[PDB]
């Protein structure tokens, strides 16, 4: 498997996984890593919704970052200054749950400019994208507070893009040849849409939630790489959830993409190469789901898993593994020492500070060797 | 290792590893179960603070629900309705990051009642658990509004029970015969507190995150089970952040307790056995952590890392690793049906329902094989 | 998903994965779990071939413990005593490479029987398992001298029970109600067979490793779980082994069953459960392999890989993970404390025990505490 | 941690963990990795002893290759050919097991040459490493001869250089300027020994098994790496293994290495590098034995786990954890497929060649697609 290893101290070429951080990415290439692919219902081995895009040109995007996500993002060795482009799908807790660990983990860890997000609207101001982040920074207040402290304030603000989520395939971000549009989904309430994402003759859709609409087999068609969701079987709700059969059904029908529809819908959609992802993946589950597709699309399929990673060239579409650290570290990027604003009240009373115990005679040794 | 096996077909008693929901909790028991030991930075190995207690009795809490916690609570077989109770130390996002997680998710699982949380205040409104939780629940307006249109809503409701942090060991909890006790941390800013767990003669001390101060070592005295923030040393500081020599050394003295200071402190607190938290557990890490703590302290002592349990009985404290599925799904309590309030608006306007994609063809093969 | 827990301080019932040492196995009911699913190419998530089968009478058996699978088997908390009768298919390294690990390890731990071992005779005495065994024991000659110095030799001893490979399903052990059979093969040359285990109305066949064959079909007829070689497909061969199209075509048609050959066998076997095994099961391998399989055979299949498990009852074969402790130990049984022999001259010369560098310094700490 | 990322589409360089297969080694540079670890007793978490060891003149060696290692050594991306020299210390079944997996999996990963072993005599022929490998291939006779008829038999031979297990610090290999040298240990019976390893300037000692010895502290002196087994703790054999004291206390002075007495070693030898492996490195045993060893010994010191990387340079030697996959594959090396002899006899009856199955009809469908 691989390249055919050419010398005995040299690099093994075009690698069977793919170990993030050890590969250069073309001019004309595309790589996509799936770092969630689950459930509100959480799971180690599977992260809620999450997805990196890494452009040939430098640019780099989140598209939804759920709960538990972090873990995989950050097991990428990319630095934090290199993802401050966050696109939500919609405002589910699995689709943006770990925006406020982003938000604080890459200021922590030197994140330098403000996150940029781009979410939809809702049918009224409490249902959109604007309130969502406006009511996170407040919840986490505390936190925003201590830490701006001690640290330059101005990663720690969130410049929020909304969009009209009725928009029909508009564009809505357009920098350095990369364009994004949104349509709408049909998912719990009106405001969660899809993307797709033009760059350099390459169009990657990312179908956040929907029940099968009209709009996504439209203006997702002929996408190098297209994601959609794709439901647990009637059986297996039976099964894992002891739904009796009835609403066992509807689950696939009204609220859901099932299987059998996924394929309809990329039979439609002629991409290079298809990905379904937010079921729960395992040894018991994940076969009925394929041959539910099979039914009806017979292209190119990845059955999603955390870490899966496509390769987008000209020539091909490749699906990998990633093997990557589960004892993850920050890894340092380019940029340069940006400075605290001292005119920060401390968030210290004097009642705490104290409280501060006396730990010289405990610590004199290791200091002591340390200093030397 | 392990309890002797006694038959061929029969359980291997006193397993040498805990599988949760596999063991009895006897009446004068109480099992801990550390959820996440990890920091701010995310990593599969080490969720963000997090600790599950069970008591004999039948009561069960958790301590901190830091982001990525949850993949771990969900491993342990607890039904969502078992485990309303939830204490946050402070208002950090690797402390109560994945409260929203619990939430949503455990509500999905069929919770039926409110989530309670208890955390401290801060030194004016805006710093505090009750405006922090109040403004989480509005950045999730849309999760919120969509779900309970199908799911009653009390469940969806949090009760917040905000005490004062400046308290020095006062009740915050008092019920069933079980007593919480909060004083104060020196962390960051104002509002961050430890917690002291009384019940039927045993002590359980969870420290939260601090320098050293004077009230942990005077109030957590005595504890069966005591938990404490322990730094990863100045010299880690340099090799994994690349700090200069000056702030390397300050972490671990101003801001952090250092692995010294941790072992002057459980020195002071005498605790049956003492547990180190809140560092990254890799092989090049933990034994100068280990050795620092051993320079001032030589009582039982556990290095934390995910799923460790400790059983605390009248004869012992026992130190185990927990084995759990990965592939974890939600396990069903004895509660029931709530029903449905119907005075719940749709949130979906006809302009989106409009989009449905017409799927009979595609799906009338299975569909009509399950209706059997 | 599992059974509904009734109980905070209780068992979860019925649970949803297996953990090995948890469950009470019921009179009429085998458990089979699979501690090796994969190649002579080795890799930590497949240990090569192994099966362990517990029936309800008390009698446990291994068929096939090949390279690495002793890692998997040690994890079912089973006391040595417990496994002392195996059956091997045939005499491929991945068949029976840990034959070796179970002698040694389970004699070091306190296994008090010589180990028994069912394999099939070669057209000559040099192809058969008598002969394989015995020169086994000699190449490990060194590890069985010196063992036997310092534990009782008895159960370091392997009784061979050699059976006719040509036979058409005749028995090969009968004992306690319990049946094997045995029937040929068609793999590499003259030897290998497949099983068939009878007991209390049910029939368990673990199929080894073939190309297709007119007796696998016959004889397994009816099975409660049936067992089959399942093999990557053509277009693999070629991606993963750079085989040339000619010889990747032969492959699975001369030398191994085909995936669409499985289903066949599968479709004139109408087993209660059909297992696919033998194959690489990797995220971009296994959904093809079962998409041959289906092409014709439509009833209940499990595709395996390490630590799946299935439980046989009258009313239902189930499939689940198994999941058990990485970092495994032995478990001590009831057997009794073995007499060493005295008899037995010292594999020591004075040349090596006059080598012997003087410590009682170093550890004279460790070792006054210890004696108190 | 790790180095400082330049650029957006780059390579992160000097990474925190090691990637096998990703990383050029250099003139002056050799990396050693762990492949396994623990004990007769089989782990997931750690395969039995085996250590690779790759020179920057691209020379490589296996020392020890213990029951399990081939997971890990597989999982290296080396190509099967470039290891084929295997030094043995001693012939207990966790330091030479997984040989014949070596010699199987290599032959079919496409070694071409034969294997190479260097390992040490015992007292009598029958306790020597030669007479240990020629029963080993006839052990696998089956297997050997049936491959051996489609394809070179060449690749399947095994050339052993037996030395004297009597000989202090004498050469046992030299070449390309690499030297071995062996001395003895003290393990079980007359036979075991240590080796040293010199190229370009550098030296690495790899202990084997042994009580403390006067050779390992005067031979392995000033070793850049020098690996020495290192016990688990006789609280630790009362805890794990039910010993009664008397018995647990001798088993750290007499039959092993004690923490402490490896402290004194290490001591004495004065490495850049000191390695302790032999025991379960579990979360509630390493903190023990570390401690032990550092009563003695406070120089560089690594508690080995597999896939533990070791690299050293001039100037440094530096440890880190590898990340290797798990579904691993064989990966193809420059070594060119060779002639035959059409010479050698089939090993089917035709007995069992007129039992095929006849599936033409199952497989012509996809056998049609195919042949495209
Ligand atoms: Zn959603
Ligand atoms: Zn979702
Ligand atoms: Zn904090
Ligand atoms: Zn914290
Ligand atoms: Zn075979
Ligand atoms: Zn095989
Ligand atoms: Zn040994
Ligand atoms: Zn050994």
């Amino acid at each position: 498997a691989g390249g055919k290893v050419t010398s005995s101290t040299g690099i093994a070429p075009k690698r069977y996984v793919y170990y993030p951080g050890s590969e250069e990415l073309g001019p004309d290439e595309i790589r996509v890593i799936a770092c969630g692919t689950g459930m509100p219902t959480a799971r180690r081995a599977q992260a809620a919704a999450a997805w990196v895009v890494e452009l040939g040109n430098g640019d780099k995007f989140i598209v939804d970052i759920g709960s538990g996500s972090m873990a995989n993002i950050q097991s990428l060795m990319i630095p934090a200054n290199y993802l401050t482009k966050i696109f939500l799908t919609h405002l589910h807790t699995d689709h943006w749950g770990d925006l406020v660990s982003m938000w604080a983990g890459g200021w922590t860890a030197g994140r330098t400019d403000p996150l940029e997000v781009w979410g939809p609207s809702g049918s009224r101001e409490d249902m959109g994208t604007k309130y969502a982040v406006e009511h996170m920074l407040k919840a986490y207040n505390w936190d925003y507070m201590t830490r701006a402290v001690t640290i330059n304030p101005r990663p720690g603000d969130i410049n929020v893009h909304e969009f009209d989520y009725r928009a029909l395939n508009e564009v809505v971000y357009q920098e350095n040849g990369v364009t994004f549009r949104s349509w709408p989904c049909i998912h719990a309430g009106d405001g969660p849409v899809s993307f797709a994402l033009e760059w350099n003759g390459y169009k990657v859709v990312f179908g956040g939630d929907t029940a099968p609409n009209i709009w996504y087999p439209e203006y997702a068609k002929g996408a190098d790489l297209a994601i959609h969701e794709c439901w647990m079987t009637s059986d297996q709700m039976m099964t894992k959830y002891n739904q009796p059969a009835q609403l066992a059904l509807r689950i696939n029908l009204d609220f859901h993409t099932s299987a059998q529809s996924f394929g309809q819908i990329m039979n439609m959609v002629q991409p290079r190469h298809a990905v379904a992802y937010h079921f729960f993946n395992d040894d018991d589950t994940r076969y009925d789901i394929y041959t539910g597709v099979r039914e009806n699309y017979a292209g190119p399929l990845s059955m999603a898993t955390d870490m899966m990673v496509w390769n987008i060239t000209r020539d091909a579409v490749t699906e990998r593994m990633a093997v990557s650290p589960d004892h993850a570290w920050d890894v340092a990027g380019p940029s340069e020492d940006l400075a605290p604003d001292r005119n920060r009240a401390s968030e210290y009373t004097q009642y705490i500070l104290d409280g501060r115990l006396n730990v010289d005679e405990a610590n004199a040794h290791w200091k002591q060797e340390f200093m030397g």
